[PDB]
């Protein structure tokens, strides 16, 4: 079997992507946050508190003939921005582009914290690390593409997130229309659940490449590029008026610059990030003072390869018995 989803970005600067799920039956349609950085599929639903729920689309399980209550299980997690859910669980039938999972669990959201309330547009989160971090206690439960594996023609999922513009999930097949040149593969570590590979160095615009180590994850859930300190700072020197600001969380640059581009390598490859995909417009309406899009990981604990670099290529996430991920450009 196989799978195919078109992911929508939620707003014009591309904080976040939507995809369409259908979970139950009769089939309810949530458009869900596919986070190859988490593991839990999540939901708003009918026992969400109503004071937390503001306009998003709710899953409602006693509408569903396929909903099962997953009997003591409960699911609470916490994402590297702060934000939180929490809640209890059912087992449905959930589709994503036509590849259906029977018996998925359903995370349904008791509680959500303040940011995904105020954000109308996400309905859910849709895990794609590795299972090992699910949160449903006491049992851990699989993720989507672990329940679907055996069934995909081939045992892979693809991200191909589009700059300003629609792009696609596949699961099961590597559409080679949707690339350029050849897929370069680089090995995965799953030791901290998360597609974790090493990128092999860096460019800032026309600039030479640096050859070095950069230990991070593909994390289709994180909208910026979070990269060690010095490559951060050597990115932002070429940029007139840049500077990283304390008040605002980052770096910041004149709304009126053009930006360089940035190179990141796989293996012998390179991905090149063009200058605009760098730039998150103004801090506040109306401000000339515009957020940029590769940010410090100082502050993490890990560098974090999200959306402004992943939208540059065709990501594969091979979930082979041995996982990789591989890169081209598009």
């Amino acid at each position: 079997s196989t799978g195919s989803a078109t992911t929508t970005p939620i707003d014009s600067l591309d904080d976040a992507y939507i995809t369409p799920v259908q979970i139950g039956t009769p089939a309810q349609t949530l458009n869900l946050d596919f986070d190859t950085g988490s593991s839990d599929l999540w939901v708003f639903s009918s026992e969400t508190t109503a004071s937390e729920v503001d306009g998003q689309t709710i899953y409602t399980p006693s509408k569903s003939t396929t909903a099962k209550l997953l009997s003591g299980a409960t699911w609470s997690i916490s994402y590297g921005d702060g934000s939180s859910s929490s809640g209890d669980v059912y087992t449905d039938t959930v589709s994503v582009g036509g590849l259906t999972v029977t018996g998925q669990a359903v995370e349904s959201a008791k509680k959500v914290s303040s940011s995904f309330t105020e954000d109308s547009t996400i309905d859910g989160l849709l895990g794609l690390a590795f299972s090992t971090l699910n949160t449903v206690s006491p049992t851990q439960q699989k993720t989507f593409f672990d329940n679907a594996k055996a069934s995909l023609d081939s045992p892979v999922f693809t991200a191909d997130l589009g700059y300003h513009a629609p792009g696609t999930y596949n699961f099961g097949f590597i559409d080679t229309t949707a690339y350029t040149g050849s897929i370069t593969y680089t090995a995965v570590s799953t030791k901290q659940g998360f597609w974790e590979w090493t990128s092999t160095g860096y460019a800032v615009g026309s600039g030479t490449f640096k050859s070095t180590s950069i230990d991070g994850i593909a994390d289709t859930g994180t909208t910026l590029l979070y990269l060690p300190a010095t490559v951060v700072s050597a990115y932002w020197a070429q940029v007139s008026g840049a500077k990283s600001s304390s008040s605002v969380g980052g770096y910041v640059f004149p709304c009126s610059a053009t930006l360089p581009s940035f190179t990141f390598g796989v293996g012998s490859a390179r991905i090149v990030i063009p200058g605009d995909y760098i730039d998150f417009g103004p801090i506040s309406t109306g401000s000339s003072s515009c957020f940029g899009g590769i940010q410090s990981s100082a502050g993490i604990g890990i560098n974090i390869f999200g959306d402004v670099a992943l939208k540059a290529a065709f990501v594969v996430f091979n979930g082979a018995t041995t996982p990789t991920l591989g890169f081209a450009s598009k």
